């Protein structure tokens, strides 16, 4: 039988996230979500198994000062995942360096912030002092604002580093709790953004999107999966299945 594949990803709603359940489950049973009905597709077109793996360092993927790697991305440079299949941003400095897939889902960088404030772009959010910010440490996000040359983006970069043991968080969770505890604003993924505030009515969006770019499956370099991983998400987007896995677990409208 085909070797069973093995997937880095990482705890992020509504893409991967335990199954409530009142008995055990195990292996992957433990996992619901967009990504994971992605995988029962995937591996129903190409003809795999799989092992599902949280990352053990909880990241997403950045490299440092040497230019090593850390992450879901680290993980398919080192050889240690078949595959990774998460809200996994594909980017320049990422795919020097692993194999993409063609996108499968696309979105653009925006702010989370609480309600009431006067502020409504990034400008504004950069100029003004009375919030902090910053943004999931060791994602796209973070690296974005690291790798800009726009001026506002440049002084939000040195503003989240001069802060980084306070303005950059460990996850999304932790963000957003402490948007809603703090004077903190979060740079957010456009398509998380909608999920958590058609959730939480105290919540909001401000401005617009900053950017725009897609997730991609992620694959090691010269990976003889990922072309066959990039035709069958070509078929699922052609027969509105992605579509219809976004409407799943996105339903629905909750906020006024
Ligand atoms: N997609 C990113 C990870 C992340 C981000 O950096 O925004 C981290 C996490 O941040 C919140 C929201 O943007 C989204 O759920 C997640 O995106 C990546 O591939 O590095």
């Amino acid at each position: 039988a085909n070797r069973t594949l093995i997937v880095t990803t990482i705890l992020e709603e509504p893409y991967v996230m335990y199954r409530k359940s009142d008995k055990p489950l195990y292996g992957n049973d433990r996992f619901e979500g967009y990504c994971l009905d992605l995988l029962k597709e995937l591996s129903n077109i190409l003809g795999f198994i799989y092992d599902v793996k949280l990352v053990p360092d909880g990241k997403y993927g950045a490299q440092n000062d040497k230019g090593e790697w850390n992450g879901m991305v680290k993980e398919l440079i080192d050889h240690r995942a078949d595959l990774a299949v998460a809200p996994l941003t594909i980017t320049y400095v990422r795919e020097k360096v692993i194999d993409f897939s063609k996108p499968f889902m696309t979105l653009g960088i925006s702010i989370l912030y609480r309600k009431g404030t006067p502020i409504d772009s990034a400008d504004d959010l950069a100029k003004q002092t009375k919030i902090e910010y910053g943004a999931v440490r060791d994602g796209s996000t973070m690296t974005f604002f690291k790798k800009s040359k726009i001026s506002t983006y440049e002084k939000m970069w040195a503003f989240m580093s001069s802060r980084q043991q306070t303005a950059l968080v460990r996850n999304s969770d932790e963000g957003i709790q402490r948007v809603l505890t703090t004077d903190y604003a979060l740079l957010m993924e456009s398509t998380s953004i909608e999920y958590v505030t058609q959730r939480n009515c105290n919540l909001t969006q401000i401005g617009g999107l900053i950017d725009s770019k897609g997730y991609g499956v992620g694959t090691p370099i010269g990976s003889p999966y990922r072309d066959k991983i990039t035709i069958a998400i070509l078929q699922l987007q052609e027969e509105g299945k992605l579509h219809m896995m976004k409407e799943k677990w996105w339903r629905g409208n909750g906020c006024p």
